[PDB]
């Protein structure tokens, strides 16, 4: 996360922690909670090649990465079949975990937006995570949950922002129908992010809009944030996660 500020204890209880295994049990990717036995996230950090299941494992709200880790294993991944890679889209995946986690105020579920939500600029967002901090600046100790308030932009501003200083032709769409943009110079996610949350208040409950998918670095100029747009792929979760 790139500007704004650490998080409180009793905001995204949602918020998820992927964890490959080495020497630690290294953060690599954001989740989140959608159901008790299920996170969502970014299929580029699962995929698209299959990974070995036991070496990947959940961790659960935590104000500061590693203090006090409650590893969960995880049963299945699913990857949405359409993904390759972020640029071209589907960036969205599901992990089932082993077995159900217990809900509270500390941690539990989002609600997911319905089909009809399209996530118009002036709403206000916020994204979060334990990725970097700018450009190539790790979070540093004690790693923190950040989050920041993000502006979203329309996809054809966004879809132009991409264009200028770009060979690209203005024609050939870069930020695509099932994608969602967010962020300025000030305020965007970054690596370590990927996977995690873009929620926005609506009569005062929490959507999850998106899945922070990519961009051409972070917070550099005409280069919003681009996350994988929840509702284009509401059938193909609830394929899979009951209501
Ligand atoms: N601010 C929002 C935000 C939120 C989260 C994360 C971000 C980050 C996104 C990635 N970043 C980019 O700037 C970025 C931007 C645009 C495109 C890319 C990108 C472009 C193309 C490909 C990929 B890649 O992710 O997709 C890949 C597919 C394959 C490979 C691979 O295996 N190699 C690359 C090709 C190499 C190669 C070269 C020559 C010949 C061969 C054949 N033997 C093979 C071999 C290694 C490597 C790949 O990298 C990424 C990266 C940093 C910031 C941002």
């Amino acid at each position: 996360i790139v500007g704004g500020q650490e998080a409180p204890r009793s905001k995204w209880p949602w918020q998820v922690s992927l964890r490959v295994h080495g020497p630690y049990w290294m953060h690599f990717c954001g989740g989140s909670l959608i159901h008790p036995q299920w996170v969502l996230t970014a299929a580029h950090c699962v995929g698209p090649d299959v990974k070995d299941l036991a070496a990947l494992r959940v961790q659960l709200r935590e104000q500061h990465l590693y203090y006090q880790d409650q590893l969960l294993p995880v049963s299945r991944i699913i990857v949405h079949p359409q993904f390759y890679t972020a640029q071209i889209g589907a960036d969205i995946a599901l992990l089932e975990l082993e077995e159900p986690v217990k809900v509270s105020s500390h941690v539990h579920t989002v609600t997911l937006p319905p089909a009809s939500e399209t996530f118009p600029p002036g709403m206000p967002c916020w994204v979060t995570g334990w990725g970097d901090v700018d450009n190539d600046e790790r979070l540093p100790p004690p790693f923190p949950l950040k989050q920041v308030k993000v502006p979203i932009m329309e996809n054809h501003i966004c879809d132009a922002k991409y264009h200028l200083g770009a060979y690209t032709g203005d024609d050939v769409r870069i930020v695509r129908d099932d994608m969602l943009c967010a962020g300025n110079t000030r305020r965007d996610s970054c690596q370590g992010d990927s996977g995690g949350p873009l929620v926005c208040k609506v009569n005062g409950t929490w959507l999850q809009a998106g899945v922070v998918s990519w961009g051409e670095g972070c917070a550099q100029p005409n280069r919003p944030g681009i996350y994988t747009r929840v509702t284009y792929y509401l059938d193909w979760i609830h394929h899979y996660v009951p209501k």
